[PDB]
């Protein structure tokens, strides 16, 4: 409808892919090579299905702070013949605080859909699902069952991945330019 929605579709017609594990369906965002990210409580393994494709997974890494502290984000490099669009240059460098977010998911029970989510605020700790994790983004949209994966963008910026709701707020785990250096 607008200038963050266009940013948005821009990055889901290219850097997203429909990862299954045993625990369901969700958004995958692809960032560089073969390299892609997706929530922790995904439960990644030896094996994945990629938009229906059965694919080896070659390395997974459930990332933690330097605190030991959980960071809900895994990075996944997929044995896949075809590489992502390099997008690493739209990942914010520090912790920071958003006006106008979109969150858009691409699953089979979501297809194309778009949410403008509005401000995001540094949330910093939350206790999700039990489980406590660090540079947490919160947006005051009733996100459902379904979202998790669904990629947060600014005009110009990648800045999280959906990973939980309480039913009035949703969560993203930030995405930084420092988990993606090679
Ligand atoms: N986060 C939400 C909110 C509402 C819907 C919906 N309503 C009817 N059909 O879909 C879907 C996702």
């Amino acid at each position: 409808m607008g200038p963050g929605f266009d940013f948005a579709q821009a990055i889901m017609k290219k850097n997203t892919v429909i990862a299954r594990t045993e625990k369901g369906e969700f958004t995958m965002l692809g960032v560089y090579d073969r390299v892609a990210v997706i929530p922790t409580h995904a439960s990644v393994g030896e094996i994945i299905y990629i938009n229906d494709v059965e694919t080896r997974v070659l390395d997974a890494c459930a990332l933690r702070d330097l605190t030991d502290t959980n960071l809900e984000i895994t990075i996944v490099k997929l044995d896949r013949n075809q590489k992502f669009r390099d997008i690493r240059h739209f990942l914010p460098r520090c912790e920071d605080d958003y006006n106008d977010a979109v969150l858009s998911v691409h699953t089979s029970k979501f297809p194309n859909m778009y949410i403008p989510v509005g401000q995001v605020t540094n949330y910093g700790f939350l206790n999700l699902g039990g489980t406590p994790t660090h540079r947490i983004l919160m947006y005051n949209f009733p996100t459902r069952a379904g979202q998790c994966g669904g990629v947060v963008t600014t005009t110009g910026k990648v800045i999280g991945i959906h990973v939980g709701g309480n039913g009035a707020q949703g969560f993203a785990a930030m995405l930084l330019h420092s988990y993606f250096t090679d």
